[PDB]
């Protein structure tokens, strides 16, 4: 495969739905050496498995939130690993009241708390492995359209993967230097813990399906493979850029019509809606 | 004028060539009566005779690291003017380190001080006086081409006023069943207090000057006007928008070297660089 | 007014709901003397009255496809009014056939007709007065979120407007150099002459209104507005700019729900379509 | 490979160092079965090997501004080949003159000829191979970022790529109901028949290794990984997208400075220039 004897870390798994997971699974294929961090021993209890099934034998914790565990990964990867050629970073959160209402209520503590776990431990995992990072590494984090567009209720997680994009672009200039290449995959709305914990989010994903271009929702298989492919030295042209796997969906300056011209109507208006 | 009998609040003015000001000015000569807003005792010795200047008695304290002051704030307009048409938020912090060197050695307290001071703010500001805000209230904030582009050593700053852009897109949708709007000028680097204590900010300024399309840097004037504008009833149709006052520099995918044919040279090269 | 003492041509008046008027009326309030341009005969019927109505005697016969129309109304404007102080270039056509069903069925024929007459026109209106423009001059086009983004049925157009807003971007280069600005005010639906015969444009409008953050259609007087502000030296420091003016939907990245939020509902399904 | 088993038709190939031919190369690597196109007899004499060495004995010829080349290629790829499952668009041509000197001076023929050899010729190609496009087809073009930003005299070519990518929107659309995909391939400078002909061309190109942030310019291999990933199942979930192959050339806003901070200076003052 095309990352035959390459070896990467992967941060964000939690169960076989984790977009992390598609993408690892996606690596595994292409002959990737892999490892996984996990947040706390209730997670590492779903991590071990996913890890095994990817003839893993490196699972190491990591709470982006607490800098002495980023010092122990330095030092696992170093001993059980030696080198790093890429770097998942699949991570996010924010207390569940931001994500509901509007941005106006946002609390300066959860504001602080999304900004932190979701952008600037990509700053500090990046950092943190540098050193250890080969010529021609490649680091991946992930966004969502939600970052240059108003997407219901993201909110403040808004305004965090507009910071994770421009840091993108920032740390692709830092690196860029020594080879390294930094990248950001936009992928649509999908069924993953995190998501199944959003509010209306069927809905979301059903506005996704009905009016994306492939009119289809994007599989895990299909992040995967994005991410696989940004991963790889396939793209290794490519750098500080975010690229979009949502069907899509993107394209749109409106609701899709297309496929009905009588007088023209809106997909939705035809489609789980009548 | 086109902001006669216009009430609004003017957050961010430490001195005559502030970002702040300049819109202020301009929204002066319009009729607006105007209300300013220093961080500490030592800006209230420069923002006073300022506002004196500008026909203003409403002077008040504001740190937007202090959340007490936001609810005098509150009642110190809800006094004094009872309501607010227009509300400028022209504030933005980093420590120096930041702002040199690489995005990746920033740290986690500098990262949240670049978010809260620069991004948060405007959502406190917002939130706070939003029950004294009048229909067809407008709020201007102020970003860089940093958030989208990547700038020299403008690092953690890039990734604030890209979450800013973010804000005010999702702003514009929370205050707009108000009828309220929110824009953000992207004004082209100029001179001020903040900005003649960053590095090389000489040499930023010379590039964008030879470099944009009207061969020029913007003035504190034009700023304003672009400002005013947003600002007024005149832009009623606009929102959500960053408006760009930069000489048309934005638009460049490579320095300029028009003028100049008989081989092609960059104009840099020709000016201050032979 | 911002525009005392200054000379603009208006170029595509049709009648009293034009765009092209809209800017027209608003510059007039301003100061600014007036010339108009005239499709045919049966427009200048409605080009005339509306000329009158605004102190102006300067009126023209151009038909952009015909290269002598632009050498007299060189001479016209140099004899009639000596120089150009702004252009207003709201000019777009193509066959009804391709505004409707798909860009895929789009003829040869009906691609060229839509690239010449709204977007070339700009290029030859613009190089043929260029020797009259005096400095600081602001040329002023028209486009559409279609541009960037997919609307319904726009097709063609939707590549026109796009070559359109990448001329704006290099004559802005071009022009720069000696002062003159060149912008386009991208403005959300609007009923006008060339929409009502657009297939259920009706719709678009609909939808605009609903979606939109400050929830209603742009009226004939803010498009105005912006546009004699992107015409007046208050944005002088403003060029290349794509000026969104239509009551912040370009910020939207799906339907609206805001408002309801028991469960998160469309405001669409709420609002002309229980 | 992720193409075994996949025909595909070839658009543009010249030499052994088009970017048409790199993608058939990358694309022949993972199993698929070519066909190609030539425009006259003089290119057919480096089509042909070109075609033999990759294996392919579907040679066809195909002259965009001719209509009745479309006809004979249907033919042609229906009774050889039965259908197509991907297709490579990597045509352009503007007249010499359009590219030098300004924007401005371009005339209506030259407007006419960059336009539809560049853009509309998507459009015929896709809808007359339309009913030869199997379930999952990807339709890949070619752009730069003259695009949306403005590029040494790119001019015209600038406007058609807007367009072309504006299309690239449409068509996704249009062709998404039976599920085929359609994106665009932004690559970076890089040494080409077409190219070499262009004025002042090696000066883009240093510009582009010094200021890129992976500071090398990308090889006929990245643009060609690049393009066999977007026509592949492994980018199934994506379409309508301007993917970059720049070395992430993209995202700079200003020149490059970062590795020399003695007073912070232009890697171009250090690099060929003294
Ligand atoms: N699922 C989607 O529709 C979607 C769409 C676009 C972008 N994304 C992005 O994908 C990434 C998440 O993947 P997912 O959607 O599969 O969700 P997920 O729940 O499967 O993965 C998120 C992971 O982050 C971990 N995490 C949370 N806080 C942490 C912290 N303090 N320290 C260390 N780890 C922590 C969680 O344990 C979890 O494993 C996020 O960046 C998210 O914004 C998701
Ligand atoms: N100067 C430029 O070239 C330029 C370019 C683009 C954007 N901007 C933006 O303009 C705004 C500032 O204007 P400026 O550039 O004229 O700088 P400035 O020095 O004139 O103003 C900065 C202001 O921010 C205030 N401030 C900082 N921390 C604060 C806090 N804790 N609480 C309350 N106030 C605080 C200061 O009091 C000061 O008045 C910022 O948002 C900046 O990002 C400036
Ligand atoms: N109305 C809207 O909702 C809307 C939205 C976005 C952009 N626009 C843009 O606004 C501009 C036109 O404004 P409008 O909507 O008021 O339409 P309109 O019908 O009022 O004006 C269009 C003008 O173009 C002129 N025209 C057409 N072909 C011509 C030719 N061959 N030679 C000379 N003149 C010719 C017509 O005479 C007409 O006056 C167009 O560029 C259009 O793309 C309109
Ligand atoms: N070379 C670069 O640095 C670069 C950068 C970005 C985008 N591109 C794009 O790549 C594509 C071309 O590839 P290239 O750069 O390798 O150049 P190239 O010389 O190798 O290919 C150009 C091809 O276009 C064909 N062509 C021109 N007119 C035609 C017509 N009327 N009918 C049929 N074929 C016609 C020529 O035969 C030629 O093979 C173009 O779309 C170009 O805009 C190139
Ligand atoms: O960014 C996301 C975007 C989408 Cl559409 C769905 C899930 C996402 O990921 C998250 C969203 C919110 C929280 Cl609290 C945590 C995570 Cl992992
Ligand atoms: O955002 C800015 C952009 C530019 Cl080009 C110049 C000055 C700016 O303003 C600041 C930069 C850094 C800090 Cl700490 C505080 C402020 Cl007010
Ligand atoms: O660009 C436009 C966008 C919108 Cl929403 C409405 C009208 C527009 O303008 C036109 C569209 C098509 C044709 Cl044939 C002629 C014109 Cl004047
Ligand atoms: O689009 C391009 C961009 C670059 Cl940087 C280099 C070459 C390109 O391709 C062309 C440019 C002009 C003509 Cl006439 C024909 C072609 Cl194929």
């Amino acid at each position: 495969g095309f990352l035959k004897g390459k070896k990467g870390l992967i941060v964000g798994v939690a169960n076989n739905k984790s977009i992390a997971y598609g993408i690892a699974q996606s690596c595994f294929n292409q002959g990737a050496t892999l490892a996984f961090t996990y947040l706390n021993e209730s997670l590492e209890k779903r991590v071990r498995p996913i890890a095994q099934e990817l003839n893993s034998p490196y699972v190491y914790e990591l709470d982006v939130s607490k800098e002495e565990h980023f010092k122990s990964l330095y030092n696992s990867v170093k001993k059980d690993l030696g080198s790093l050629d890429f770097i998942v970073h699949s991570v996010a959160f924010a207390p569940k009241e931001a994500l509901e209402g509007s941005l106006l209520e946002t609390s300066k503590s959860a504001f602080n708390t999304a900004m932190e776990i979701s952008v600037y431990s990509l700053i500090e995992l990046t950092n943190t492995l540098k050193p250890l990072l080969n010529n021609g590494a490649s680091v991946l984090t992930l966004s969502y359209l939600g970052s240059t567009k108003y997407m219901a209720h993201y909110n403040v997680m808004g305004l965090a993967k507009a910071a994770l994009e421009s840091a993108v672009r920032y740390l692709a200039v830092d690196l860029g230097k020594h080879h390294i290449r930094v990248n950001a995959l936009s992928a649509g709305p999908i069924r993953t813990l995190a998501s199944s914990g959003i509010a209306d989010f069927r809905m979301i994903l059903k506005w996704n399906e009905i009016n994306a271009p492939l009119r289809k929702n994007v599989s895990l298989e299909e992040v995967g493979n994005a991410g696989m492919y940004l991963l790889s030295s396939l793209s290794s042209g490519v750098s500080g850029e975010v690229h979009f796997v949502d069907a899509g969906y993107h394209v749109m300056g409106m609701g899709a019509v297309e496929e009905k011209d009588n007088k023209a109507t809106l997909l939705w208006d035809l489609h789980k809606e009548q």
